[PDB]
Formats: C-alpha cells, sequence, structure tokens
C-alpha cells in the first residue's frame, strides 16, 4: 500500500502511465512548434487565443526575435510584448480609427472622398498603354467613397501586384516618389474605376490621410489618444525610431531564401527608417500583446474602441453579387497570393470593414464558423474574429515572405487544436 507521510503517486511503469491522461491538440500542437523552432524551420512565433469570457487566454512564445545573434552569443526570444512589424495587419487599426470619425459626426462613409482628399480624386484611371508604348491615362467615371476605402474597391492597387502598374513602374513614372527606400504609396494611378471590382490597394493609406485631415491630428496622436490609450497600451506606434526602448527589444526580420529554404537576417528598410509620414496601409510596430488587446475589445463588444453596433457592422458583407462573385473568383484563382491565409483555398467570402469574411462554416463545428473576420500581414502574420463561435486568435511571425508553407500550416495547427478544445 502507500508510504506513510507521502503522497500516493505512480509506485512503478504502468500505473505512472495512466495516472496522466493522453496528450490532447493543443499539447500535440505545442511539440510541433517547438519542433519547427529544433529543426531551424521557423525563427519563433507567438500565439495567442482569447474568449469574451476569460476562461480562455492562451497565449505561447516559441523560438527567438531573430537569427542574429546578441552580445552573448544568444538568440533572443520572442515575446509577447516583443515589438513586431505588422505591415498590413494595420489595416485593421485604420479601419477602426476611420469607423470611430464616422461615429464622432466627422465623415459618413457613403460620402464622396472629394472633400478631404481632393489629391486622390483628382488621379486618373490607368486604362493601359497604346502600341506607340505610353500610358493611356483617363479620367475615372463615378466618385470614390469612403466606404470604396475600407472595403478596397475604389480601382487603387499596389505597385508590386498590377502588371499595369509594374509596367507603369518600368517606364519610369514613379521614381522622384520614394524617400529613404520605401516607396511613395500614394502617387500611382488608380487601375479601375470605383466600385467596379474588390482589388487589394493601398487603400488604408488614403484612409489615414482621411482620418489626419478630419480630426487634424497626426496619425500618431490619433491612434494614442483613440486606440492605445484606452486600452492600456503602451507599446504601439507608427513612429518606432522615437522609442530607443522599443527599438532595443524589437524583432528583426527574417526571410526564407527561394532556393535552399535556409532562414536569413533580412536587412530592410522599415526597422532602420521611420519617414516623416505614416502610412495607414502597413506602418504600425506593434507587440502580439498589444494587437491582442484590440481583437479582444472587438470579440466584446466592450465600447472602447467602437460602440457595439458599429463593430457589428466590421462583420456584415459589404460588396453586391457582382463584386462578391468577382472577388471569389479572383481569390479562388489566385493560391499564389492567398490573401486568407491558413483558410482553405477555396471558400465563399466576402468583405467586411477591416478584412475578408468567412460565408460558410470552414470545416462545420470543428473550426472558424460563418461571419468570421480576418486578415493579415506581410511576416506570415494571421488574426481571425469569430463572433459565432466566441473566440479570436493571432498567430504572429516575423518571417517573409507572406503565405509560408511552414508558417501557415503551424498556424493552421495552432487554430484547429484551440478551437478542437475550448471552442464553446
Ligand atoms: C492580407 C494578406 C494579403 C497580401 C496580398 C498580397 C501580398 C502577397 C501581401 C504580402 C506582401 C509582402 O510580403 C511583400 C511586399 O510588402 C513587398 C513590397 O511591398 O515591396 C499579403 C499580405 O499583406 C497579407
Amino acid at each position: 500500500h502507500h508510504s506513510s507521510g507521502l503522497v500516493p503517486r505512480g509506485s512503478h511503469m504502468g500505473s505512472i502511465i495512466d495516472a496522466a491522461a493522453a496528450a490532447g491538440p493543443v499539447v500535440l500542437m505545442e511539440t510541433a512548434f517547438r519542433k519547427a523552432v529544433e529543426s531551424r524551420q521557423i525563427p519563433g512565433a507567438v500565439i495567442m487565443a482569447r474568449d469574451a469570457s476569460g476562461n480562455l487566454n492562451y497565449t505561447r512564445c516559441f523560438g527567438a526575435r531573430t537569427v542574429r545573434r546578441d552580445e552573448n552569443n544568444q538568440l533572443p526570444p520572442l515575446q509577447v510584448d516583443t515589438p513586431c512589424r505588422l505591415a498590413a495587419a494595420t489595416k485593421l487599426l485604420t479601419t477602426i480609427m476611420v469607423l470611430q470619425c464616422m461615429e464622432r459626426g466627422l465623415v459618413d462613409l457613403d460620402e464622396t472622398v472629394d472633400r478631404l482628399l481632393p489629391d486622390l480624386s483628382a488621379m486618373p484611371v490607368l486604362e493601359g498603354f497604346d502600341d506607340a508604348g505610353n500610358a493611356r491615362l483617363r479620367e475615372r467615371r463615378g466618385k470614390i467613397t469612403l466606404r470604396h476605402l475600407l472595403t478596397h474597391t475604389s480601382g487603387l492597387s499596389y505597385v508590386f501586384l498590377h502588371p499595369l502598374l509594374r509596367e507603369y513602374m518600368a517606364q519610369g513614372y514613379l521614381q522622384s516618389a520614394e524617400k529613404f527606400g520605401i516607396q511613395s504609396r500614394l502617387a500611382p494611378p488608380a487601375v479601375n474605376d470605383p466600385g467596379a471590382e474588390w482589388i487589394y490597394g493601398t487603400n488604408l493609406d488614403w484612409a489615414g490621410k482621411l482620418v489626419e485631415r478630419a480630426t487634424g491630428l497626426d496619425l500618431e496622436q490619433y491612434l494614442q489618444e483613440n486606440i492605445c490609450a484606452p486600452l492600456g497600451i503602451t507599446d504601439m506606434t507608427f513612429k518606432l525610431q522615437q522609442r530607443p526602448d522599443m527599438l532595443a527589444r524589437r524583432a528583426d526580420q527574417t526571410h526564407r531564401n527561394s532556393a535552399d529554404g535556409r532562414l536569413r537576417y533580412d536587412d530592410s528598410v522599415y526597422f532602420r527608417a521611420d519617414g516623416e509620414e505614416c502610412f495607414g496601409g502597413q506602418g504600425v510596430f506593434s507587440s502580439p500583446g498589444s494587437y491582442m488587446k484590440v481583437l479582444h475589445s472587438l470579440l466584446k463588444r466592450d465600447g472602447l474602441l467602437l460602440q457595439p453596433q458599429t463593430v457589428d457592422l466590421m462583420f456584415q458583407p459589404a460588396l453586391e453579387p457582382r463584386l462578391e462573385e468577382q472577388m471569389n473568383q479572383h481569390m479562388d484563382a489566385s493560391p499564389h497570393i492567398n490573401y486568407g491565409g491558413p483558410m482553405p483555398m477555396v471558400l465563399r467570402r466576402s468583405f467586411g470593414l477591416g478584412g475578408i469574411i468567412a460565408l460558410e462554416d470552414l470545416d462545420g463545428e470543428n473550426w472558424r464558423r460563418k461571419g468570421s473576420l480576418t486578415f493579415g500581414g506581410g511576416p506570415n502574420i494571421v488574426w481571425q474574429i469569430d463572433p459565432k463561435a466566441g473566440l479570436c486568435t493571432l498567430a504572429f511571425f516575423q518571417l517573409e515572405p507572406w503565405n509560408d508553407p511552414v508558417c501557415r500550416d503551424l498556424t493552421r495547427t495552432f487554430e484547429h487544436a484551440i478551437y478542437a478544445q475550448y471552442q464553446q
């Protein structure tokens, strides 16, 4: 029988295997993250999941915030409070700032942009190039509204994505615009008329300008007063170079080389120069912890950033049938871009305000539900908010390029496990 004064534990091999039950989905998933760091497939990752009740408050950090060894020859850890490059995960923040302007009566979503953005309204549409080889520009048909900007239906694209714009740069129309190695996000012409199609573009850079002009504040100040302050965030900024405490702790960017699949240090412009102006499309540096505070507040509908009914607006399908059909066609045919990250390659989607909306359950009752909102950022950052499931999640890496198979697979494994164990 048992030893006097001591707790009755397992006393031989058979009864020690029994005393602890088998490994659940979350434990197994954590092992997969640890192995991916151990085998040098990723530098590191932070994964986080929350529900509204507080019963789910899960944060795990794996690996390093860089591939460069520090002053003690160690690889410093990626932490929940490590300042990271958000890239397009900034777009959700800028969307929130716009909606706050709407709430305070500074703007109307269906108002034309001409009043606050006459510089955008004046820009032509690039229709193509004649056989002579010169640019064929024309006047826009219809007006861009704020809701066009928030839903990426304005006609704006990104130079690095659209062939017409790539040829536009090639012909030498966009050389004088850039500063400190970062491209002038505002110079290129539009490639369609507003309302014509869903096109991923510089819409939130323009929406950020609109906020600055409507409020009389620069985006950094507006961010601090209206997103950071009410959530107690002190770690979220457009102006990393002016925050020496964040600078000393920041993640380095890592890039996976096409050839040998090896990880290398990525010495890119965004970490050694702020520029002068805040870009609402891609400019924010923040910790995963601070970002989760935003997601969680939206999930809770706690009124700290926006009124519950304004938040509900973000999750409503914004596109009419023709646009919804065209967006789905484009996304299904573009797995090389993969806007939806871990989501199935073929899925019925729409766009809300702030991200892609799933119009059907991803896998019945096993994973994300209809009505869930999602987007991401370049360095394999993925966020989602799932009101019907009562969960929000984020997977933060600092690894380019976007849509890295190892990161996507780990992200899927993380979400699947959390849903399997904790979705209510
Ligand atoms: C929401 C997702 C949509 C995207 C659409 C097209 C691209 C692949 C995005 C990532 C581009 C990024 O990894 C590289 C670019 O920033 C390079 C450049 O701007 O010169 C991606 C990310 O923004 C995340």
